[PDB]
């Protein structure tokens, strides 16, 4: 119990001090360590409810039972007299840098999860390397340190969403008394992209500064795991070499898929290319119906573009389908065209005009599921048909790391792979939600367990989401159809209501488009199984409720909490119309 | 136990059926009542924990132990056969309408609490009257049904705040690529007031339709309680008469105070006048430092006004003072001027030009707390120095209703006054938070206890708030200073952090002005005592966390919950810097 924890903690910690807050000999050792600039984990036994047992177990390692005790990479170094001995004899620095491997930790992948893991590990004295390389897109697009979210994901996507939201702010301003004329105003794409990219550039720089300031080695090189402890690296001159590490974290993420049709790779683009594109896409086809497809089509339409979305089967597969349909109906009422039940079978009519900064022109041919034909011209074609890893590029098959049928890494609930010193975090961890805050939490918590004796695991259940379509959609927990499948229709009650933002009244916007519902379990005290909201600032609205759902909130907890007025979120505190009653949810 | 609940329910309900969902005899009685358009409460005994105990207890009133049993105003009326007998002989309508009083319920006051109480009561067959009258301001301002929030409070105040927020949307849009020039755009006060007043008028009418469709008698008349059951009314022609009622709900609210100085009533205005003012206020002095004072000064400055606030001592007395200082510092940096530690001693220079729609001109003279003098000219002077009831107008002292030293009604935890059939709700209920959703919950919950046999009480603790200053401030729970005073400094831990909205990056707004903190109790598992956030959309951010705080959230609950990215709210899920540590909170 305690003894198995202590043995795991001593074996993998890089530099660790066992201590008590009240001991002057411990304080004496602490003072020497960072005077020598030695980072290390510390465990204060007088703060743990079974530190008495832990203190006894230490003797199995050191032959002594007192504090302080200092260890390095699994070996007892000494008590207070001995550490100080090594200090004044100039032997300490070499003791703490002695290692079987080049690094205590090698992280393959410099994105959301890998940067978080690497920085946290270095805080506790682990000698750490972070490797990052960006394979160019088929047209040559590349970018800096930070991963998919920072460069070609959450950050530029929401900034362009905000640019689209501002179009309605300009419209609304007239009704609130401002003198501008919305009809005489236009949008400049390249001015937007320049501002977005300047912010991304400050993030690239900020990450390189942060790794420097934590004493992390950053290598802009491609990594490949060739045995449990050996990582082969290839740098920008094609020089190949091998570095070794005790623990390995795989954190290499995914890249967009292309469909296997003529012309797709040659003449289309993906989200990887869109966020730094030097010309306005113009008339655009988006192929796909994921949240990436709908978000990109949405802001393009708000920025003045002529936009079509070609949908294989349904919108937002895997999300609540009543909410998916309301999301799409709103988009279709504000500009976006949909080619439903349709797939592509791409021809080039004009080459991209790199000089004058203009798109080319394309003929797209496809068919509907009944066999009728699709044929139309577009200036830009964007594929948003899913994302995949390519771990046969990162991971030799002889190492023994097990993958699933989709090519993701099969892990235990502490992120361990089938190779005992190798872990995986982020989008490549099979079965986990593919989100930046999850990858960050998993990375930081894993670093603390490896190098500071922590025990807390990452909790992957009921993680809230937000889809940033022109009208935003936040959710936490089960869809209504999943809840019914799991418990049966008679054990599920659904409370719901339309609402109108107060900001929308003077602006003459729609009365009954925003919507929210709570999906509850009758036989478990009306437990809230899932929460759904369509409306402005849906992410801000949803976040706080995710804490209450984590704690097991019921309908009664929502009723006894009082609202804040005037807000959209307060509508969750007075819900009363049930779906079974058949009463209308309009307001 | 069960005995005394049943007695209370029978004596108080207007029309109540005791039933079981499975019984076809109950189904037949319900249908008769529905056809005769008789509204009633229903208690389904087969869905209560001790419904079997109630069923035998009903014998004390009816001499029968069976179901259905119908009661009217405390009298047993009959079982299925007997009720059908009265229906067949055309005797039912007179039985259900006969009462010792004109009304089952008279509500004095047609505002947030009063309208909610009256509509809820009528849903269970209580015969209800709602009285409302708006005594004009000193310059003659008056308005329609709905109360302070609807007409001169939360609704018009947040609509003008939105108009002010749009000035920053206009500035921001240039940086996101839109071609307007904020420099050549102006604001028209009267166009704004017209749109706001048109929405308020749709609410006045909506409340009159709602009362009609619930069979509630609405009298636009001044009401005065002269004995426990007698209400004297005065109408628009000064015709005086008396109506009687079984239960009485006092819900008359408050009005703004004026300071006792020359010129104040003659030449100043209050928030009561501001929201329909026919001319732009111009150079404005706001006297006071409550949330009303600051919210009004904030949007006036954003609309292009020259605004000064005169502060007697501190900003936002009663709120967290660190937070209040950050609110005031933001307004000072964005154009509001402050005259600190200063009170007024008002002179007319120009009379309001009612013809060409222009303000007058005033001289304000005052003095600072050390003795220096204040003297300066303003076009409009707005007093926001508090609000008070005047129950001497509403309530004869001989009736016996206890008031406190401030003139508010002293109530038990079920809103009962010292006169057993008289209740008080909303802003006049002493010691309760003076907020619109509180009044609505109190009113709806009380009507159900009186007329449908409900037992749930209103919970007044940890009610969340939002101050809609130009940068908004949301809170739920204790201020930091109140926590320290109640538990001691050694037992309080404070986690805090600055943040920057992603929307502010491309717009080049400030890096370290938004701010958030959690105030926690160490010896109670790091219980979250209070939550505070300064930033955009603060009310949307805070609302959901109020459910978690109601359920007893700890810091570990905030830590194990995952963030939604990119949002402002997610910063709460990863807080780690403590105030004790001395580490900077900047980003
Ligand atoms: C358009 C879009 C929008 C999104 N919006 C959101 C959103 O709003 N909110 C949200 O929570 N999530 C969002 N996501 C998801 C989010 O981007 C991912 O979940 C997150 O980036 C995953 O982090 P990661 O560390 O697992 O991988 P990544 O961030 O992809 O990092 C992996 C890194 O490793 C590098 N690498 C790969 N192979 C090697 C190798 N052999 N050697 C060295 N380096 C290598 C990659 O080039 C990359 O830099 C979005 C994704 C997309 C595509
Ligand atoms: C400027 C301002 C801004 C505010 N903003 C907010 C906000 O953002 N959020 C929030 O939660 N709260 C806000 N409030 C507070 C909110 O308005 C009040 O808490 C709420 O209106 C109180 O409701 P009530 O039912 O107690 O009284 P009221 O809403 O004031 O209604 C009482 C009614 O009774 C009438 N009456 C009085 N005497 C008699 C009589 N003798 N006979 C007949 N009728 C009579 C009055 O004229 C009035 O119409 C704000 C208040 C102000 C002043
Ligand atoms: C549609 O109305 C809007 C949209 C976006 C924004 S950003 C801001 N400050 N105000 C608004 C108002
Ligand atoms: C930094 O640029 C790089 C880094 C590593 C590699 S491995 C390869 N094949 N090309 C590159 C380019
Ligand atoms: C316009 O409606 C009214 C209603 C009641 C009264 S009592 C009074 N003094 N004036 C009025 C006006």
């Amino acid at each position: 119990g305690t003894s198995q924890w202590l043995r795991k903690t001593v074996d993998s910690a890089a530099v660790i001090l066992f201590s008590k807050t009240t001991c002057p000999y411990c304080k004496k050792v602490k003072d020497v360590l960072a005077e020598a600039k030695i980072k290390h984990a510390t465990i204060e036994l007088d703060q743990l409810s079974n530190g008495s047992a832990i203190q006894k177990c230490l003797a199995s390692f050191s032959k002594i039972e007192t504090v302080p005790q200092m260890f390095v990479r699994g070996k007892f170094i000494g008590d207070s007299q001995t550490v100080l001995k090594y200090y004044s004899n100039d032997e300490l620095a070499g003791i703490v840098n002695e290692s079987k491997y080049d690094y205590d930790l090698i992280v393959i992948g410099g994105g959301s999860g890998g940067l978080a893991a690497g920085k946290e590990a270095a805080k506790y004295g682990a000698k750490t390397a972070v490797l990052d390389y960006v394979e160019p897109t088929p047209i040559g697009t590349t970018w800096g340190l930070g991963g998919t979210c920072v460069n070609v994901g959450c950050i530029p996507k929401k900034l362009m969403h905000q640019a689209g939201l501002l179009s309605h702010a300009l419209e609304d301003a007239e009704h609130f008394g401002w003198s501008l004329d919305r009809s005489k105003i236009s949008h400049n794409w390249s001015t937007m992209v320049e501002g977005v990219q300047s912010h991304i550039g400050s993030l690239n720089w900020g990450y390189k500064v942060a790794l420097r300031d934590n004493q992390v080695t950053y290598l802009n090189a491609k990594g490949r795991l060739i045995s449990p402890h050996e990582v082969q690296i290839t740098d920008k001159n094609q020089k190949v070499s091998t570095i070794t590490g005790n623990k390995i974290i795989l954190a290499t993420g995914e890249r967009p898929k292309y469909p296997e049709i003529p012309g797709a790779v040659e003449y289309g683009i993906t989200s990887d290319d869109l966020f730094s594109l030097p010309y306005f896409p113009g008339k655009t086809l988006v192929i796909g119906a994921s949240y990436v497809a709908l978000e990109c089509a949405g802001f393009l339409a708000s920025l003045g573009g002529d936009v079509t979305v070609m949908v294989r089967s349904i919108l937002l597969r895997g999300f609540d389908q009543q909410m998916a349909e309301k999301v799409g109906d709103y988009m279709e009422n504000h500009g976006v065209k949909f080619a439903k039940l349709c797939v592509p079978d791409i021809k080039q009519l004009k080459v991209v005009d790199t000089e004058n900064n203009k798109p080319g022109l394309l003929l797209v041919k496809g068919h509907y599921t009944d066999g009728k034909k699709f044929e139309e011209e577009f200036e830009t074609v964007i594929f948003a048909v899913g994302r995949e890893p390519q771990l046969s590029k990162v991971l030799c098959e002889t190492v023994g790391v097990k993958l699933d049928k989709n090519g993701r890494v099969v892990c235990t609930d502490d992120e361990q792979t089938t190779v005992s010193n190798v872990y995986a975090i982020g989008d490549i961890n099979a079965g986990k939600p593919q989100l930046t805050p999850v990858a960050i939490q998993a990375g930081r918590y894993l670093a603390r367990r490896l190098f500071a004796g922590a025990t807390e695991l990452t909790d992957y259940s009921n993680v809230a989401t937000t889809v940033f379509t022109p009208l935003e959609y936040g959710a936490c927990g089960l869809s209504e159809e999943d809840a019914i499948e799991k418990y049966g229709d008679k054990d599920i009650e659904v409370y719901h209501s339309n609402f109108k933002p107060l900001e929308w009244t003077v602006a003459h916007r729609e009365d009954n488009v925003c919507y929210m519902k709570l999906v509850c379990r009758k036989s478990d005290n009306m437990r809230v199984l899932g929460l759904h909201v369509l409306g402005p600032n849906a992410g801000e609205i949803t976040q706080g409720y995710a804490v209450a759902i984590k704690m097991g909130a019921t309908k009664a907890d929502f009723d006894r909490t009082i609202g804040i007025h005037p807000t959209c979120s307060e509508t969750f505190t007075t819900l009363h119309v049930t779906k079974k009653s058949g009463v209308s949810p309009i307001v």
